[PDB]
C-alpha cells in the first residue's frame, strides 16, 4: 500500500546487509523492504505509549493529519549469508515541488529515543517530478549490535519479546520551512515465514 | 586558522532568531568563527578519553594528520532576545578543487553519539575558488532542548559541569572517495564574559 | 502575489538595516519585502509611463523590446519607523528551469533622472533541479542610506509620500552574454502609516 | 607609473567609443588611458573643494584609510572628432589581487563637487597564474557621460572644454563588497588634449 501526504511521497525505504567477500562475489540479504506499487485506520492513541512524548502526539497535533502512517514490519533476521558486512539504509521519495528536505529517524528502546540520525536531502528534478534518494546510508553501531544481539537468541519468540520495545519514528520535513512532510512509525517482529520479511501499513487517525 | 591541504573552513556560527514584529527580526549568537597567526597544537590523545572508541582515534589514525582541529567554545547562553524561534547552524567552507562534500556532525553524551546529522553539499566556482554554503541548517530538537536545559541552570558553574561530557565532532569528507577533508572537535563551556562568546582553536598532532 | 516571466522568478526581495546591539546580538529592521500562484491584476504600462521619462534603457524602451511577459510593477509601503557601524543592505534570490549568467541592473531614478545604476553579475547554481541566483546582502550605496535619513527627518508622512512620488528603481535582470530581457520590475513608493508595517502589491504590465 | 594599494592593483583602464559602420568597419576612439606598464606628491587638502564632502566624502574615506590606497590621476581627454560616429560609449578595466574576494567598483562622477551620478559594479575574480584578476569588459557609459562628451566636442576651442572641466570630477572607490574596506582610491581631473600624441595621463600619490 502506498504512504503518501498530500506533499510527499515514500517510493522506496529497505535495511540490509552487503557482504563482498571478493572483487567479484557480492551478497545481499534484506531485514526489511516497501518496495514500489484500501488502507486501514489506527488510532494514534493506540500507539502512544511506546513512541516519544516534539514527540508522536505534539507532530500529530501540529499536523497535518495525513502525513502520518504506522507500518508493521516482521524483520528477516535469518542468516542466509555468509558475513568486513555493510549494513545500510536505502530510501527514495518524490514531491510535486523543488524543496530541500530532511529526513530524522529516532530509534526508541522502552518509548526513549536512544539514537537519532538526520539526513537532508535535495531534489533531482525526474520525469517532472523532484525525487530524493538516500542511497546505502550506513546503519549506526547501535543498530548494528542491536541486530547482532537479537540473531544470537536461540528463539524467536525472545526476539518479539526484545522487539515489544523497540520502535523507529521517521519524520521528514521540509529543511527551510521545518513543515512536517510525511511521519512513518515503525513497529518490529521477527518473521517466521517461508516468504522472508513482510510489512502491514495502516493510516494514523485520531477519532 | 582552520584549513587542512583540501578544505578551508571560512565560517561557522550558531544562532537563534526571533521574529519581534512583522519587520524587526533579533538574532542571537551561541558560537562564531568568523573569516594567518600560528596555531598551538594539541595532542590528540589528551582528548580521546571524552572521544572513546568512526571515532576520533579512528579517524585520526586512518589521516591526514593536518585535517584534525580541536575548538574550545565558549557559549554565550544570555537571554538577550525575547524570544517560534528558529535554532540554525550556518557555515562556509572553501577548497581549491570541485568536489562534493559530505558533512557529518556528531553530538556525543558520555562518549557516546546520540545524534548525527549528515549534509552533502556541492562546490560552487566563487572568486577562482570552490565554496561551500549550508546556510540556516536547523538544530535537531534535541539540541534545542539541551540548550533549554543548561539556560534552565542556576549557576553558569553547573552548566560547565554538564558540558565536561558533551562534545560534537564534525567530520567533512569528499563524498565519492570518501577522504577525510578536515575533521574538528568541538568542546563547550558557557561564557562569563561581558564581551560575549568566546573560541580557541589547536591543531591536533600526535607526539 | 509570484513575480515571474516565462524565464526567471523573482522569489524573495528584501531591503534592510542589521544594528548589533552587543557582539552577539544583532537586530534587523526590513524596510520592503517580497518573501516567497495567486492570479496578479494588470495595469496598462502607458498609465505609469509619466513617471519612468528616462529615456535610454528606460520602461519605454524595454517594454517595446519586450517580452511582455517579463514586466512588473510592484508598489512599496516603505516602514520609516541605530548608531554608527549601522549595516544596510539588499537581499533578493532568483530561480530559472535554465542555466544562465544573469545580470542586475538596478537604477534608482529621482525627480525623473537616472541617479545611480548598480549592476551585479550572477551565475546559476543547480539546486533541487531548478537554478537559483542569489544576491545577499548587496551594500546599499551611500546615496540611498542617505535618502532614507532625509526622509526620516521629515516631520510629517505626507511630505515623505510627496517626496516618494518623484522616487523610482527600475531593476531589469538580462541573459548576460545575449542581453535578452529575462524580467523587469518598475518599484514605486509611499511611507506605511499600518501597524503591520511594509506592505507591496504585485501588479502585471499590459499594454490594451 | 603604477597605482596600486596594498590590496589591489590597477592593471588597465580606458574610456572609449567604438563605431561599427557595417560589419565589415570597425573603428575606436581613446578618450582617456591607462595601460599595462617615483610617484610625486599631492596633499589631499589641495583637492578637497573639487570633490564630494562630509558623509562618504573623499576627506572622510581618506581619513577611515588606508592611506596607501589614494591617488591622484590627471587625464589630458582626447576629445577630437577622428571617427565618423548607433555608436557605442564605454569603459573597460582591469584590476588584480592577491587574495580571492569580490570587489565592488564605485564610480561617482561630480560637477562643483557634487555628485551627480554614479555606476556600481560588482566583480568576482578570476584566478590567473597565482593572481585574482577582475576584469570590467565594456561597460556602457551613462547617458550624463555621453551627453557631456558630446556637448564638451561641441565648443569650438579646447580652452572651453577645459573652462568646463575646472569643475568636472570623478571619484572611483573600490572596496571589498562584504567587508566594504576601502581597497582603492583614484581622484580623477581632466583637462582636453592639445599634443600631437593624443591622450595623456600622470599619476600622483595622494598624502596628507
Ligand atoms: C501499546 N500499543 C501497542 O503495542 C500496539 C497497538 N496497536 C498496534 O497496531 C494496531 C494495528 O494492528 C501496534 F502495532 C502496537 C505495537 C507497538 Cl506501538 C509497538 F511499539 C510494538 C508492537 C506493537 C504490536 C507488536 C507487533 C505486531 C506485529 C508486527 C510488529 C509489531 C506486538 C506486541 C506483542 C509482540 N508483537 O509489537
Ligand atoms: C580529558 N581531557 C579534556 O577534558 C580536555 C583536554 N584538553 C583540552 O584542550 C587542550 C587545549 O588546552 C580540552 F579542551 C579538553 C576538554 C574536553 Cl576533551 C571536553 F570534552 C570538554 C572540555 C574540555 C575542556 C573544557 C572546556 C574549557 C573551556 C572551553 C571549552 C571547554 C573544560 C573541562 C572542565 C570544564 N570545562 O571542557
Ligand atoms: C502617473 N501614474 C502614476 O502615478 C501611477 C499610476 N498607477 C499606479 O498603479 C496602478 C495600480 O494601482 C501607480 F502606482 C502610479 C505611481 C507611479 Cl508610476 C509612481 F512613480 C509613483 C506613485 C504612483 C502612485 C503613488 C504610490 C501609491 C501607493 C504606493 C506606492 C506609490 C502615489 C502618487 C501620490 C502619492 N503616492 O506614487
Ligand atoms: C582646488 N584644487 C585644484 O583645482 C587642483 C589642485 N592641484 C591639482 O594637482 C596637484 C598636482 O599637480 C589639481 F589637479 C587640481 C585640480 C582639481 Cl582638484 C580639479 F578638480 C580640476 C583641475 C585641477 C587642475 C586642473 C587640471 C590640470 C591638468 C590636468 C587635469 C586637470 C586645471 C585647473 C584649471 C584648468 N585645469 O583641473
Ligand atoms: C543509527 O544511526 C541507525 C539508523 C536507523 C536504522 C534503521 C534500520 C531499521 C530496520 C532494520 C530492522 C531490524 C530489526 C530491528
Ligand atoms: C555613467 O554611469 C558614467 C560612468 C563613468 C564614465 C567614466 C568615463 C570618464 C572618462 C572620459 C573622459 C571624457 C572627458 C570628460
Amino acid at each position: 500500500r502506498t504512504i503518501a501526504s498530500s506533499r510527499l511521497r515514500l517510493l522506496e525505504y529497505s535495511a540490509f546487509m552487503e557482504v563482498q567477500r571478493d572483487p567479484d562475489t557480492y551478497s545481499k540479504h534484506l531485514f526489511v523492504h516497501i518496495g514500489q506499487t484500501p488502507l486501514e485506520a489506527v488510532d494514534v492513541r493506540q500507539i502512544y505509549d511506546k513512541f516519544p512524548e516534539g514527540g508522536l502526539k505534539e507532530l500529530y497535533e501540529k499536523g497535518p493529519p495525513n502525513a502520518f502512517f504506522l507500518v508493521k514490519f516482521w524483520a528477516d533476521l535469518n542468516s542466509t549469508i555468509q558475513e568486513g558486512a555493510f549494513y545500510g539504509v536505502s530510501s527514495q521519495y518524490s514531491s510535486a515541488d523543488s524543496m530541500t528536505i530532511s529526513v530524522s529517524t529516532k530509534v526508541c528502546s522502552f518509548g526513549k529515543q536512544v539514537v537519532e540520525k538526520v539526513e537532508t536531502e535535495y531534489a533531482r528534478l525526474e520525469n517532472g517530478r523532484f525525487v530524493y534518494r538516500i542511497h546505502r546510508s550506513p546503519m549506526c553501531e547501535y543498530m548494528i549490535n542491536f541486530i547482532h544481539k537479537l540473531k544470537h537468541l536461540p528463539e524467536k519468540y525472545m526476539m518479539n519479546s526484545v522487539l515489544e520495545n523497540f520502535t523507529i519514528l521517521q519524520v521528514v520535513t521540509s529543511r527551510d520551512s521545518q513543515e512536517t512532510l510525511l511521519v512513518i512509525a515503525f513497529v518490529f517482529e521477527v518473521s517466521t515465514s517461508e516468504h522472508g520479511a513482510q510489512h502491514h501499513v495502516y493510516k494514523l487517525v485520531k477519532d
